[PDB]
């Protein structure tokens, strides 16, 4: 009977695995490190993500609202964060308004490590084996099932095998390679500096005016998001610089030793030396010694194709996005919502042949890639667009405004439902 082997317990593999448990589809995760650790990360669900939790499977939803925060309102106002009006008190100032981006079905924020540890609750400690660092794969001569071999020197047979495992992952250098041409996440040029604080001085420091609603302030080579989390009474400060620069490589299994960086709000501080006095408060709010997060996507060198015989790719693993349009974990539990559908039409068959298995990747693979590929490309656009690499949108705000809202239309409001019914027939044409 049908095994899926999840490699990887990140949004992703944990998402799947809730979907499996939910459709009673056997399934085992391998997890390389001892837990999952206390990454606390804000990532920002759009509603496109969560009607894929909703699908998947009420209580991924459940998992995500009872940890995530919503804004105090709902829409993100772009402004023109170099020409703010009227005063050099932001308090007194008019923000240059560009337009405003309504979303529908909600955006919210969490902390990475409170999700993983509600969806954590929901599936059986022995459904998780830690510290199973996949190193391989291989087929089984007598059986061509899967055999997943781990750092450890043991092994593991599955049916399929869904790599969960990040931007860095290991089932992905299975399929493609990980010489210099091979598919990889490479840097972005774009670097983010975090920040939260309370509400109350966030207000103070700003007018309630200015902290009603999430602000995006776009601007020459960097931008800054506000976003008022009113039920934890913070301000999330977020921005991210342009860099024109290559990042450091450092070798390392660590992704915050490969990816961040120590910084001082100096850095932050001359980035929007140029801007008006609504950024340069909210920048002047960070700490004074705080981290850089380098984004890297996997714009420039993609994967070909999300599946090969009995072994695909989800989540970072398969399509690591800037998160411009909202985290790249969300369309990874689109990803999972569509291998849950599928894995359980092959898992309720006595025997599934590696022809079908294969065949069931590969509907997996043709539904999501290209819509994959869109938000890579689109999302990196989107940083451009904020931070006017190529056009003062400030002076462009109709402009702006119709190319912002289309590529959200796109990405957010997705037919999730549609997504898994097509995956489905299209499935049952071909198996
Ligand atoms: C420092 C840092 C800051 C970030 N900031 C943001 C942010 O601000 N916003 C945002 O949207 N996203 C952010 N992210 C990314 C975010 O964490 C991910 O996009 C999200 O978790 C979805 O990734 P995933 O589930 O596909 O894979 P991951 O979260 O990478 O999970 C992969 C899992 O697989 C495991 N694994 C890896 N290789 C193997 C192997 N060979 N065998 C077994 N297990 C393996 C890992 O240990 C991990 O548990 C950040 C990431 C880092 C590292
Ligand atoms: C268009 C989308 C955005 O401008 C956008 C970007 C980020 C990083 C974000 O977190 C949110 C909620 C957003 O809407």
């Amino acid at each position: 009977p049908f095994e899926v082997a999840i490699v990887g317990g990140g949004i992703t593999g944990l998402a799947l695995a809730v979907g499996l448990l939910k459709r009673n589809v056997s399934f085992t995760i391998y997890e390389r490190a001892e837990n999952f650790g206390e990454l606390g990360v804000g990532i920002t669900f759009t509603p496109n993500a969560q009607r894929a939790m909703e699908a998947l499977d009420p209580c991924v939803l459940q998992s995500f609202t009872n940890v995530a925060s919503a804004p105090s309102g709902g829409t993100i106002n772009f402004v023109d964060g170099v020409r703010e009006q009227g005063s050099e008190d932001p308090r007194t100032s008019t923000a240059a308004l560009l337009f405003q981006l309504h979303v529908k079905g909600g955006y919210k924020a969490c902390r990475r490590c409170d999700f993983v540890d509600q969806i954590v609750q929901h599936i059986p400690k022995d459904c998780v084996q830690y510290r199973k660092w996949l190193d391989s794969i291989e087929t089984d001569h007598e059986s061509g099932r899967a055999v997943l071999k781990f750092r450890d020197g043991e092994i593991a047979h599955a049916d399929v095998v869904i790599g969960c495992d990040g931007i860095r992952s290991q089932v992905r250098a299975s399929m493609f390679g990980t010489d210099e041409l091979c598919p990889r996440a490479q840097y972005s040029h774009q670097l983010g500096y975090r920040g939260m604080v309370p509400l109350a001085q966030a207000t103070a420091v700003l007018g309630p005016e200015k902290t009603s609603s999430a602000v995006l302030h776009t601007g020459p080579g960097a931008f800054v998001l506000t976003i008022p989390l009113a039920e934890v009474h913070a301000m999330h400060i977020e921005a991210f610089i342009m860099d024109k620069e290559e990042w450091p490589e450092v070798q390392t299994s660590s992704d915050s030793k490969r990816y961040v960086l120590p910084a001082t709000r100096n850095e932050a501080t001359k980035a929007f030396a140029e801007f008006g006095p609504t950024v340069r408060s909210a920048v002047s709010m960070f700490p004074e010694k705080l981290e850089k997060w380098a984004v890297f996507d996997m714009l420039e060198a993609p994967v070909p194709t999300f599946a090969k015989g009995r072994v695909c790719l989800a989540g970072d693993a398969a399509h690591a996005s800037t998160p411009n349009q909202g985290g790249g974990a969300g369309f990874g539990i689109e990803d999972a919502l569509v291998l849950a559908e599928v894995l359980a039409v092959l898992a309720e068959a006595p025997n599934v042949s590696g022809i079908v298995a294969s065949e069931a990747l590969a509907v997996y693979s043709e539904v999501r890639y290209e819509r994959s590929q869109w938000l890579v490309r689109s999302s990196r656009r989107t940083g451009e667009l904020c931070t006017w690499k190529d056009r003062d949108w400030g002076l462009a705000a109709e402009e702006l405004s119709r190319d912002i809202i289309s590529r959200s239309h796109q990405l957010w409001d997705h037919d999730t439902a549609g997504m898994v019914s097509d995956a489905l027939a299209i499935l049952g044409e071909r198996v």
